[PDB]
């Protein structure tokens, strides 16, 4: 019957599943140019229909589960499974701590790699706050190696299927297999030697026999989902915010002198990262507009809905991308340019944009965790940028972005230099 407009080229094997694992956002751009608000590409034996636009956003974003679903848009999830207000003051503690932590040993001056740094931070500053103190106490840099090989795990040919016989596959699988060793390892050295955290209640529990109900495996398997969502997301963030603040000295500038004035006042990192921090909360907002974690979002049709004439049926993969709404001309002049103050009262880019400033979705699935987000950079940089002044060393326009997987993480190098204020 009526096929959908369909982007060019996807002449491959696996239709623009090639592409999509090279340049993802080049081939959604060229969606948008080519056939507008409502088009198509392939990924392998799936149409995806690539939403843009404040129009189809909003039908994207206002669908409830009952219309599109997200339960099985994201197959390279299955083998890798396998927040109050009122506590948030206490989280932003713990994170400061865990900064302080991070950065016990930096010394006078040296240099750190992006990557290797935020990714390892975030890890202690999720399982802290996630699970417990006393759980992210048991771990080291071993947890967050392994970590770091189950998102490297999220090629795109888990559309095709998520078991092939390929090294980022099989390296997934053995570091999911050490993650239920290091917990199995922390169960065993608490019987040994005994605040109660979330893997005390977990280990409690008992079976209909008398056994204890949960395995080493499953317990890692709900901690592993537990930390997924806020880590490579918040890892990034914090890796973008830092390199946009460099590439910008300006807005660097306003951020210190903003801290250096707002911490005058005696109190804590916990008071002040719950309240506004006006320089850097744009220079986050714009950072995030730039480089969203998720550049892309899926769902599965269960239903026939109709958007600008354009038919979507039950079974049809629809996806919205943060990267392409984010930078939409009409909607956000000068979209490649980094311009914190288009979120300043007068703007309010993000505000007026309901359904095209999407770097935390919008409506019904809107992020759940973003003030959690939000408070965690304050915070981070609230300790980092007082104790530490940071210079690139590289050229500014070879940060970049590796999205040859589904979770898009910082490509290296991207070393920066430290040295204390
Ligand atoms: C900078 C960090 C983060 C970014 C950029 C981000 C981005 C997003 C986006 C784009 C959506 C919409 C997804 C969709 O419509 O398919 C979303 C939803 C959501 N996020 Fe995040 N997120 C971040 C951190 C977190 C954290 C830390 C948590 C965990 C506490 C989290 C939990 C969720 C949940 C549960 C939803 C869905 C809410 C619902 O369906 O009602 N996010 N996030
Ligand atoms: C579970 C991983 C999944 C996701 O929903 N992540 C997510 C992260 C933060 N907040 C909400 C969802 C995803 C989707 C596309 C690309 C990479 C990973």
């Amino acid at each position: 019957a009526v096929a959908l407009p369909r982007v060019s080229g996807g002449h491959d094997e696996h239709g623009h599943l090639e592409e999509f694992r090279t340049d993802p956002i080049g081939l959604m751009q060229r969606v948008r140019d080519e056939l507008g608000d409502v088009g198509t590409f392939q990924l392998a034996g799936k149409q995806v229909v690539l939403l843009s636009g404040s129009h189809a956003n909003e039908f994207f974003f206002r669908a409830g589960d009952d219309d599109l679903d997200q339960a099985k848009a994201y197959p390279f999830m299955t083998p890798i499974f396998g927040l109050r207000g009122e506590q948030m003051k206490g989280h932003a503690a713990t994170i400061e701590d865990q900064v302080r932590r991070m950065i016990a040993d930096w010394g006078e001056a040296g240099e750190i790699d992006l990557l290797d740094f935020f990714a390892e931070l975030t890890i202690y500053t999720s399982s802290a706050c996630l699970i417990g103190k006393k759980f992210r106490d048991q771990l080291d840099g071993r947890f967050a190696k392994l970590y770091h090989e189950l998102e490297r795990g999220t090629d795109p040919l888990a559309y095709v299927d998520p078991y092939l016989p390929i090294e980022s596959f099989r390296r997934r699988d053995e570091a999911r297999n050490g993650l239920v060793a290091l917990v199995a390892d922390i169960m065993n050295g608490r019987i040994a030697n005994p605040d109660r955290d979330m893997l005390d209640v977990l280990i409690a529990v008992k079976a209909e026999t008398g056994t204890p109900r949960f395995s080493a495996d499953e317990i890692t398997g709900m901690f592993i989902s537990m930390m997924f969502a806020g880590h490579h997301t918040s890892s990034g963030t914090a890796s973008w915010t830092l390199i946009e603040l460099m590439r910008h000295r300006d807005a660097y500038a306003a951020v210190i002198d903003e801290l250096d004035e707002l911490y005058g006042d005696g109190r804590s990192v916990s008071f002040h990262a719950l309240r506004q921090i006006p320089q850097l909360e744009n220079v986050l907002k714009e950072t995030l507009r730039l480089h969203p974690p998720l550049i892309i979002l899926m769902r599965v049709a269960k239903g026939e809905f109709e958007v600008q004439g354009h038919r979507i049926h039950e079974g049809d993969l629809v996806a919205a991308s943060p990267a392409i709404s984010n930078r939409i001309p009409e909607d956000f002049p000068d979209p490649h340019d980094f311009v914190p103050a288009r979120y300043e009262q007068p703007r309010q880019e993000d505000l007026l944009n309901r359904w095209t400033w999407i770097p935390f979705g919008a409506g019904r699935h809107r992020c759940v965790g973003a003030a959690f987000a939000i408070m965690q950079i304050k915070a981070i940089f609230s300790v980092l940028l007082r104790e530490y002044e940071f210079e690139m060393a590289q050229p500014p326009e070879s940060y970049r972005n590796d999205h040859s997987k589904m979770v898009v993480q910082l490509a290296q190098p991207a070393a920066v230099r430290y040295r204390r204020r």
